């Protein structure tokens, strides 16, 4: 039982879960749902019929969002709708939660006035007695099929290694997984014009991967290498979630290789139904 915050800027309208801090909705009030609409354009959401989210939490050992220690944590906030307010550049919001034994797990997400690159940071104050082991992860979850309603999509991702890479949901759906190692990189759910993507910022090396969670959703995800908190000390894992049209410029001076031009070129080939007409 985690409530729903409102979370709003110029170009995005976000919606965050409390229980995980996952994005469940995300509608872009600069495009319009449709040709002629009032209505924002959504690209993330949460239906019965379709679901599209950003999740993003700290597994590992120690960390909250492990199943094995629990349910996911349900973090306190402040308000239940944040607003870019005028005249301001920036817009902060803090969720806290605290351990069964005080250790404090702040998530934070920061936006910026016309920018859809939202950064996500957390912050885990240790004031136990051992090190905390902690992996931070970024999962992209969508339905493979749209709502029946009575143009292409896939996942991305590119390393060090991979200058372009792609996987089709059907992949994904065959249990054919990708499962790799990357330092910096980033992981992305692309169709038309728009494109959702987690930009870990470490020094680690993370593990990348594709999943099919079952029951119609594909998945792709980071999971940073595992990091510990001393006694002492306060610790900082930060990533940045695209969440915007497919502007390459803006999303590359996120991250750094940003070409998807190959990815689109094969996603739109591939999604192409297949005809051999017979001779006449």
């Amino acid at each position: 039982q985690g409530k729903l915050i409102s979370v709003k800027t110029d170009v995005l309208d976000l919606t965050i879960n409390t229980r995980g801090g996952d994005v469940e909705q995300a509608l872009l009030p600069a495009y319009p749902k449709e040709l002629n609409s009032t209505q924002p354009f959504q690209l993330l959401e949460t239906s019965p019929q379709f679901i599209y989210q950003a999740q993003s939490g700290l597994t590992g050992r120690d960390g909250p969002d492990n199943p094995a220690n629990g349910p996911r944590p349900l973090y306190n906030v402040e308000k239940d709708a944040y607003v870019l307010a005028e005249g301001q550049n920036e817009l902060q919001v803090p969720m806290t939660y605290t351990d069964a034994a005080g250790n404090t797990f702040t998530k934070t997400f920061v936006l910026k006035r016309g920018d859809y690159a939202v950064n996500v940071n957390y912050n885990v104050q240790n004031a136990g007695e051992k090190p905390l082991e902690i992996s931070s992860f970024g999962q992209l979850k969508q339905s493979i099929t749209l709502p029946p309603h009575l143009t292409f999509r896939g996942a991305a991702y590119s390393t060090p290694d991979a200058a372009y890479a792609a996987y089709a949901f059907d992949t994904i759906a065959d249990n054919e997984n990708l499962n790799i190692s990357s330092k910096g990189g980033w992981v992305a759910m692309l169709q038309q014009y728009f494109a959702t993507a987690w930009i870990p910022h470490n020094d680690g090396t993370n593990n990348f991967y594709t999943a099919n969670l079952g029951n119609g959703i594909a998945a792709i995800g980071y999971k940073s290498q595992p990091v510990l908190v001393q006694p002492g000390q306060t610790g900082a894992m930060n990533s940045t979630l695209w969440v915007g049209p497919e502007i390459q410029d803006k999303m590359a001076a996120v991250a750094p290789h940003l070409d998807l031009t190959v990815d689109y070129g094969w996603l739109w080939f591939i999604s192409q139904p297949l005809l051999v007409p017979r001779g006449s």
